[PDB]
This record gives structure tokens, C-alpha cells and sequence, in this order.
């Protein structure tokens, strides 16, 4: 079990490994990931690859269930590393360091379509690195010396860890940027991003706080009233918060630096540029939100004299339904005791805890 | 904007901050944070603390609804880092280094009580360092020197960034572990977690894949089966697993270090440890999804093979039949791969909802209709996608023996293009690379006119 990292000389995090671990050198994190991000080590499928393994269109989960939201392929999807061709130092960071037989690097094909799911047919299938393993366990930590084909924008690098001792490997495809130095938009500078940090409800609004020199300035503030519920959704209203900036504002832009360079938003996470020479310094942005007592999802836990657990009951109550709860402790034990009693909302966030105490 | 980091000298991440960025050596994350994980420099709230301020009960979200998951406290909700008595940096990052008033520390009172609602009650409210900020902007990270009051187990300190130029301040609480020597389980070493990665079905089930000499070896191995709707919530199924854990095995035990450094099963993350001298280094998690799916499928009707660009933006009229309960997604990209229109769409089983696309820009080309199929989960299923074309308008065939009274249509002259002069005659605009000249015209530079400019011999010839 292991991944792609970037913790010593590893020139790009790998996919999986950004859905929990910010990027080097911009904090930024993939989103949506599913219960990959818990694990990133765990993307683990049948070995053979290419001639036989994960089928088409699973190269990124390696049919692993666990990371099937990574199979999704478009242009905007994912956040994105960049990359140099020639000799790049690629880096693998195990939490279990498995009898390794090979390591092998493949790269997408320059004209691979980013909007097709990821096959055999997206590939150089001759792979531009392979590194023997030689049937003993690595390091930890291990880098490898790899010669990076050329070329230019957009591309995935596959990269195949091969382990001896069992029948499976660890795919994790990386998302690179092939920027030739040519700097884009150099008097543009990233000051912000828009995540999909959650959805909203009707009547709710968003805004942006742009910090500049003298502190806030409300005059660079656009604000996004939520007045349907497609627009609640978290890429919905993202996309549109970009869109409606770029309208109102012109000392910032909001979306990513797609084909044409130019900024533009997308449907996931939008950064925020700030024009160089503005005096701007950053960008956050903020949020407006406008027994069975109402919609509840509901938790329970017993604690005693020593703050430990003893049992637990949820219960995602309807509306003034007072339903009865049998809970039975798992030491019944005498002394002080305690029994929180939370009360989420259906859709998770917490509006309060009231603890109680009783003797046994 | 700021949080409380470890990024140098910082002896502990906040709460927040751990929400979204592993710990600087145990790679730990606190777990279900809600939407202040992806903008852990936001726990911001009323300044004035503690006379007014964050009311109790909400110090550790600060009122703020983004980080409303931050008020729940019990003992084993939250990531504990390590600290020592006496002195310590204390470390903040920003985001937007604003003009400081102060920044103060509180830590909890000895005796507090970890199952109760943070509260001013829980904390010696004379704070233990204070740091005039001057009225000046710091810089992007700053670390302060502070003489941590001496304790034990667990405690909570309050980090309250005072904001010069605002009515705000910035609440991070850190949960920290008061373990000076006094060696807790050393013969017991942490090898692996149950996070709580994913509800799971009926039928599903979980196991650990214990690694040590000889690879992994199944004899170490739990294997929990799903039987319940309740076991399949992701806090329950890992609080069930660790417990049979315990039960099966010997030389790994799975929860947290509790106030008798006694391994016990909780209801989040649940660390699993590695008896000394045992041989046993890692232990992973995997599932097996044998819950039974329906065949989902999506199916999209409507989309034309050319749309011809008029006059309003392109639209696409499709319809959407779905097979099982499904959430849809689906993106229109041009052939440099720009994306121009989005429809999510929760459907359910059997039903048939109508789509609309609206292209943000009509150029023509080839597009794609990416579809992307989740289940009533999020789970990706599958994605297609689909191809079609943007076509300009056809011009209609030529008739007669010209194509316009000379100005009009004046953008569109190029090679071959014959209008009518105002003497009367036909001109035809000059190929390439004179073809450009016929564009240029105007009342005032009234050149490269047929029949009338200086310098319309360039740009165009006369027909017989």
C-alpha cells in the first residue's frame, strides 16, 4: 500500500494522493473523491497492465469500488501539476512497502482526448520509465530517475507499482501540466479559489471579501443570490460566483487557465486571479445562510467517570414524531456518568450538543 | 484569514486546520468537519472574547455556520497532538495577514470536562500568553514563544487571533496531549486507522490486511459483515470492526489511547496498534462490495448530429431516461477542450426529466456531451461521451451577377467576392493576399472603393 507523492524530490502528487494530501507548493486539493480520501494508498487492482488488469475506462480506480469517483475524465476535473519533459525525479511514498517487482511510468498520447474516460487507447503503451524492483522490499520512501516525453498542456502520467508478492499493483494515473516556461498571463497572479465547499439552500448567498491594501474593500465584493435549487448545488453555484466576477469585476478574474490560457470558469474548483500591479493581496470567500424539533439527524453516546464510550443511537427523526430509544450500556458501572445527545440536521451540520449526568 | 499550523516550528495544527491538512508527523486528519475543510483559515466570529464574543457552546466554530461541526466535544471526537509543559511555539499561517490587535491563549481548566460543550467555564480565562500585535500587518506565518501552563491528558487551548481592522477575531481551539515521559504502552505501536471512509450496504463487508514479515498474512485478519442498516453507517461499521478486532485478535488492537492508556474502540477514527517484538508494521482496510447494485443505466435522447448557429446561443433539447436511482452530470466541452454548459440532475428510477444546454458560446466545431452516471451515493458508474458538430450557416447559392450593393455586408468580402460599385459596375475582391483590403473601407478613408477609391486597383478588379 502507497502512492504518488511529492514530499522529498517528487516532481507531482498523483490524483488519488491530492484527494488528502495539499500539493507542495499551492495548498491545493482535488474534491468529490469519494472514500479514496481516507486512503489514497489504497488504489489497488488486478496486475498485467496493459495487456490485461483494469479494464478501460477503471485505469484510474483499478476497478477498486473505493475509487470509483477517480474515473471521471474531463478536461476541468482535476487538479492539475506542472511538469518539464526529459529527466523529472517521480517519488512513491508506501505505508506498507511490499516485495517490489517493478515500477512502470506510462504517458498519456499528446493527442489523447481529456474528455474520453482513460483507456488503453489514451496511452503510449511503451512505457517512457520502468524501474527494476528486483523482488526485495524498498525503502518508505523511494524516487525514481525518469525521462518525461515532450509534451504540451494537459497530459496523465500512469504510474504502475508493481508488487512481487502478491497478485495485484498500485495504479495512480497524475495529472500534469506541460508548461514551457513561457509564463501565461504573467501579470496575473492566483490570490484565491472558489472550492465546492458545500451546497445551499434557496435564499442563501455567496460573496467574495477581497483583501487588498487597505484591508477588505467592499467595492471589489460581487455577491451570488441562490434562487434556485440547481444553482444550491455546491458546482453550480461555484461556476456561476466565477462567472458573475468576471462580469462585475476587472482587477479579478475567477476559473482556471484552460487551452486558451485566458481565465475561464469551470464546474469545479475556480481560482481567482488578481491583477499584477492592483495593489489586491487574496481572496476569501464567506457565506450568508437565509425532542424532534424540526428536521433532525440525531446521535447518542454514554460516558462515565473516566470520558469513555459506551453505547450509541442514531436516529434521523421526522418532524414532532417523539419515537421511544432503547439503549443499554456495555458496563454498568457506578459513578459519574454522562450521556451527550446530538442534534444535526438532514444534512449534517451540528446545532446542538446537550450533555446530561446521572449515577448508577 | 489565518489558522493555527505546524508548518515549522509550530508544536500543534488547530482543530480546523486538521480538518484539511494531515499533521505534521502522525499524517492524522480529524474526520466529517463539514464545509470548514476546505477553508480552515474561516473560523472567524464577534471579537470581544471572553466578556462577549462567541457565545458558549459555539467558541469552537465561532459561530460561524460553515464550521458548526467544530462544537461537538467529547473525548475522542478530535485528533490530539502532543505538548509539553513550559514553552512552545505557537505557529499561524494566513491567507490575508491583517493589521493585529492581539493574539491570545486559553487553556482549558485542569478538571475540565471533554464531554460538555466547549465553554468559558472550561478555561482558565486569564489567558496564559498574550501578544501585542502592534496594529501592524504580520507576516504571512508567525510563530509566538509561550509558556504553557503544565498539565495532563487532555486539554484544549484557545488561540484567539484579536483582528485590527475588523469587528472579528479568529477562534482556533487545539486539542493537545499532555504526555511528558511517562512512556504510554511503549511496548504498543501505531501501525494503521479505520477511518470512517464510506457507508456501506447490506451484504458489503470489511476486513484488515495485516503486513509484517512475510507480506500480509490472513491468520491476523477481521472480517466484519454489514447485517444491519445501522452497521452500515461508516462510524458504526469502524467502532464494530476495531471491537472485533480486539475480540479475534492478540498482537494488534484497534482505538484510541483513552484516560487509562487502554485501547478502546470509539465511534470515529479508530487507530490500530502493533504488539512490540510481534513483527506486525502495517495494518490496511478493504471492503468487499458484494451488496447487490441494480443495472443503472442512463440514456440521452435529442442530441442532433449538426447544430446549424442562428442567431441566440445553441441549445440542446434532450431528455434523459434513467434506469435505476442515479444523479446525473452532464458537461459540453468544444474540440480545444473549453467547457460551456452544465446540467446536474438527481433523477430517479424509470424517470424521464428534460434537459436543456445552453452553449455559453455557438462556434463552430466539434463538441462532446460528457454524461457522467453516479448512484443515489455519488458513486461514479460509468461516463460516455457523446460527439457532435456546430456548423455555420449555409450561405445560400449564388444568383444573379453579384453579391451586394457595396458598403453592405462590407466584413464578409473576400476572395471572389463580386459586389455591385456605385458607378454601376461589378467588382470582384482580389485573392490572396489583397483579399484583406476589401474589409477596409469607411465614410471618411473612403479608399479601396470600387470605382471610387485611390487604391482600388489593390483591392479589387472589374468583371466583364
Amino acid at each position: 500500500h502507497g502512492y504518488v507523492s511529492a514530499y522529498e524530490n517528487g516532481v507531482a502528487e498523483g490524483r488519488a494522493t491530492l484527494c488528502r494530501v495539499p500539493a507542495n507548493d499551492t495548498n491545493e486539493k482535488n474534491t468529490n473523491c469519494g472514500g479514496i480520501e481516507y486512503e489514497p494508498q489504497s488504489v489497488e487492482g488486478p496486475d498485467g497492465f496493459p495487456e490485461t488488469g483494469p479494464r478501460d475506462g477503471k485505469i484510474a480506480s483499478a476497478e477498486n469500488s473505493l475509487a470509483a469517483a477517480l474515473d471521471e475524465q474531463t478536461a476541468d476535473r482535476w487538479v492539475k501539476r506542472p511538469i518539464q519533459s526529459g529527466n523529472q525525479h517521480f517519488e512513491w511514498n508506501f505505508t506498507a512497502n511490499h516485495i517490489t517487482k517493478d515500477w512502470k511510468y506510462y504517458i498519456t498520447k499528446a493527442d489523447w482526448n481529456p474528455n474520453q474516460p482513460l483507456a488503453r487507447d489514451s496511452f503510449d503503451l511503451n512505457p517512457f520509465c520502468v524501474v527494476d524492483g528486483g523482488m526485495v522490499k524498498p525503502p518508505m520512501r523511494v524516487s525514481h530517475l525518469c525521462n518525461v516525453p515532450e509534451r504540451e498542456g494537459y497530459q496523465v502520467i500512469l504510474a504502475v507499482w508493481d508488487v512481487g508478492d502478491t497478485a495485484a499493483s498500485f495504479y495512480n494515473v497524475i495529472d500534469v501540466k506541460f508548461d514551457g516556461d513561457s509564463p501565461v498571463l504573467p501579470d496575473w497572479n492566483q490570490g484565491g479559489q472558489i472550492y465546492p465547499s458545500q451546497d445551499l439552500n434557496v435564499g442563501d448567498s455567496v460573496y467574495t471579501r477581497v483583501f487588498g491594501q487597505n484591508g477588505e474593500n467592499v467595492s471589489y465584493s460581487t455577491e451570488l443570490v441562490i434562487d434556485s435549487e440547481e444553482l444550491g448545488a455546491a458546482n453550480n453555484w461555484s461556476h456561476a460566483l466565477a462567472t458573475k466576477i468576471n462580469q462585475e469585476q476587472t482587477m479579478l478574474q475567477a476559473g482556471q487557465l484552460n487551452a486558451e490560457g485566458v481565465i475561464s470558469p469551470i464546474y469545479g474548483t475556480n481560482p481567482i486571479y488578481l491583477k499584477q500591479g492592483s495593489g489586491l493581496k487574496n481572496v476569501e470567500i464567506d457565506y450568508k445562510i437565509n425532542e424532534a424539533t424540526g428536521d433532525i439527524k440525531t446521535e447518542m453516546t454514554v460516558y462515565n467517570h473516566h470520558h469513555e464510550s459506551l453505547s450509541s443511537h442514531s436516529a434521523e427523526l421526522s418532524d414532532g414524531q417523539v419515537e421511544a430509544a432503547t439503549m443499554t450500556l456495555s458496563k454498568s458501572e457506578p459513578g459519574h456518568h454522562m450521556l451527550v445527545v446530538v442534534v444535526k440536521d438532514q444534512q449534517g451540520k451540528v446545532i446542538e450538543q446537550n450533555t446530561l449526568d446521572f449515577h448508577l
